[PDB]
């Protein structure tokens, strides 16, 4: 049941290393999965539908590592606070680098994976927005650009280069490198006057 | 000859504004321009051709503007320079964002499009990367990141922030906001320790 599932999503995360979804068939995630045609059309309606469910862990995953974070503030400067919660991003999506690529292509094609992307951008932003705030009410920054359009270009940022990153695209920031990178231009960008 | 070519292009252009290239045939092209199907394809090979060249226009046209600002600097600040900079890729991309939108979809299917986007994408680094460290050789910056690693980033937030705000995405930057949004995190992140 859960298994036959949890076969099917592996194999179709274990063939997305290889090959995209277009090179992929329901035949290739059933063989894989040990189950028929018919009896995969039981669990999912679509290959689609399976990048969708995979998709949709990755994302919550980094969701609920973000969520832990929030509610256990790590005993360190302003730098490291946000070098950790950029982390839980890096980490999530790097060790699931071919549904981070395929979720990512998707989203031109699917409008559930394009909605699924967005709602959690706003939830990311809007998290991004309530930190900075409160910094700027401790007085540890200062009030610079409205706090929610700097948190949006710094996810989207984030999101772009993290991608151009594991995809191994050109140009890109070295994975090695990218990290520090992020790190630096959202502490300048929003503790600088 | 040229002017079958011009109609063929303009066609192409104002179609993209109400609907994807997908949506649009070679009928439609060659319709609107005045001309026959087969005496379409004497000017192009596909409608995805058509596109190519589209974006070829544009980007070369934001290269060309940003080669005439580089040969003569305006008189002002170090953020006004970078302003008027960011400004050339804003006003180009965004006087034709149709083909802007196109074009950034047809990365995914076309390996024309995804090279010349990443051939200017290195240029348009690199030239980053060269102001930053003459800021840096003349003492106005400080040597923080590897400039070319800090160019990368910067261009990449440019990239999916301009596009997001262009296509009205959510989330974005409200495109009143989004020049202002991205010269202070260029400014604080290239000056800023
Ligand atoms: C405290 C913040 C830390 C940094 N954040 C972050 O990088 N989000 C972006 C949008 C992202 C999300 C998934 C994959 C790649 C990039 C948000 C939350
Ligand atoms: C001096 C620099 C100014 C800022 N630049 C810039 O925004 N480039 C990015 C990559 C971009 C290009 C086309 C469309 C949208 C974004 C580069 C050059």
């Amino acid at each position: 049941g859960d298994d036959r599932e949890l076969a099917i999503l592996a194999t179709a995360e274990n063939l997305l290393e290889d090959r995209p979804l277009a090179d992929i068939s329901v035949d290739d995630l059933a063989k894989g999965a040990g189950i028929s045609r018919p009896t995969f059309y039981f669990y999912f309606p679509s290959k689609e539908a399976v990048l969708l469910t995979l998709l949709d862990r990755v994302v919550n995953q980094a969701d609920m590592a973000l969520q832990t974070l929030a509610e256990n503030p790590a005993d360190t400067d302003r730098e490291n606070m946000w070098r950790t919660g950029i982390n839980v991003f890096f980490e999530t999506f790097g060790s699931h680098k071919a549904v981070t690529r395929a979720g990512q292509a998707a989203r031109a094609t699917s409008v559930e994976v394009a909605e699924l992307w967005s709602t959690f951008m706003q939830k990311w932003i809007a998290y991004t927005a309530a930190v900075i705030d409160a910094e700027r009410d401790r007085g540890a920054a200062p009030r610079t650009l409205p706090a929610h359009e700097l948190a949006t270009a710094l996810n989207l940022m984030n999101e772009r280069t993290l991608f151009a990153s594991f995809a191994g695209e050109q140009p890109s920031v070295p994975e090695a490198r990218v990290l520090d990178t992020l790190v630096h231009i959202w502490v300048t960008s929003i503790y600088g006057e």
